[PDB]
């Protein structure tokens, strides 16, 4: 009988998983999607109707791995390079990047960078690539572009091109700000490091219906970075949940290998200024050979909302049980560790 692809269960999980942490934080409203690896298959979408692919927001430092793929892709830096990371950093073109939190000067690898989410780390890590070809991954991944998923109202984000970048979007965009993105394009984007490198266009529909039941195709997909990248970046990934990582302990699903980033992003309020918050979250599980992948966001009015504590036990909860509804065993490999 059934034409759609939304799992019923997995469905119910998702939305009392994300309406308790809306609430639990104050925030107004969130978003989350669950897509099979590999299908395209989207197996929850919460909540109900069109905001999971017509709400636009800044999505912060989950866009972090667009910037470090780009360069890993580029083979401009390796997960083991070092960076100087420090409360501020004065960039060439003038600009003083912010960690926003202020922690001892001290050098650190790639992996540790991306860990710890350091945008003073961050920066240099896409200072390595060219802007055009920093853009072109960025469009490669999904962004400023509908994700063509058979719902209505889907929003294409906003992606300005980079000629059109000035000395601070030229940082901005490589941590999230700046930017523009729906949860549905998030979910379509990190599913890419559980694919090989492969973008897999979302979808609703198994197929519809002589009047015979025939199913759906895969649909037109295209190679974002190197199955070499895909694979490093999904190791760099694990470091979230790991000591010092983002994600500790918080996004952490017993048994099983989380790869994940997180976001506390910066977005602009009713009356004009940089009010609001978006705290994302996006993740694959397990890590050794993701089955899913899951965008969370959760915004709020006038406050601060962290990806970790808002919005990673809204995964963890609909990743519990779709491990188990899957029937996908435990973890029997350590979780990667890169030295930092
Ligand atoms: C745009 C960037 O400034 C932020 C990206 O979203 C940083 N990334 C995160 C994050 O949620 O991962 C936090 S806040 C979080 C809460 N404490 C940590 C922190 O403050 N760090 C790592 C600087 C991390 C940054 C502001």
């Amino acid at each position: 009988q059934d034409p759609l692809t939304i799992n019923a269960d997995l469905q119910r999980v998702a939305e009392e998983s994300l309406n308790a942490a809306v609430k639990r934080v104050g925030g107004v409203w969130g978003s989350a999607a669950v897509l099979e690896i590999g299908t395209g298959r989207l197996l929850a979408l919460a909540p109900g109707g069109t905001r999971s692919v017509s709400a636009i927001y800044e999505p912060g430092s989950v866009g972090k791995l667009v910037t470090l793929a780009a360069a890993i892709d580029q083979k401009k830096v390796t997960p083991t390079s070092t960076f100087t990371v420090s409360s501020t950093r004065d960039m060439p073109n003038g600009e003083r990047i912010s960690d926003d939190s202020p922690h001892e000067t001290q050098d650190m690898t790639v992996a540790g960078i991306i860990a710890h989410s350091y945008n003073t780390g961050t920066v240099q890590i896409g200072d390595t690539v060219s802007d055009s070809v920093r853009y072109e991954y960025m469009q490669k991944f999904g962004w400023g572009a509908k994700t063509g998923i058979t719902l209505p109202s889907e929003e294409s984000g906003i992606l300005r091109p980079h000629t059109e970048w000035g000395d601070r979007d030229h940082y901005t965009t490589m941590f999230g700000q700046g930017v523009a993105v729906t949860t549905i394009q998030l979910a379509q984007m990190v599913a890419v490091f559980g694919q090989k490198g492969v973008l897999i266009p979302p979808r609703i529909i198994d197929g519809y219906d002589n009047g015979v039941y025939t199913p759906t195709v895969m649909g037109e997909s295209r190679q974002v970075v190197s199955e070499d990248t895909a694979q490093t970046v999904l190791n760099i990934m694990q470091g979230a949940t790991q000591p010092g990582g983002t994600a500790e302990g918080i996004g952490a699903v017993k048994g099983y290998n989380v790869a994940a980033k997180t976001g506390t992003a910066e977005n602009v309020g009713s009356s004009g200024s940089l009010t609001d918050t978006a705290a994302t979250f996006t993740a694959l599980i397990p890590a050794e050979n993701p089955k899913i992948a899951v965008a969370v966001v959760i915004y709020k009015e006038n406050g601060t909302v962290y990806g970790s504590t808002a919005s990673a036990p809204v995964f963890v909860d609909i990743a519990q049980f779709a491990m188990r509804e899957m029937k996908i065993p435990p973890s029997t490999v350590p979780l990667y560790k890169y030295p930092w």
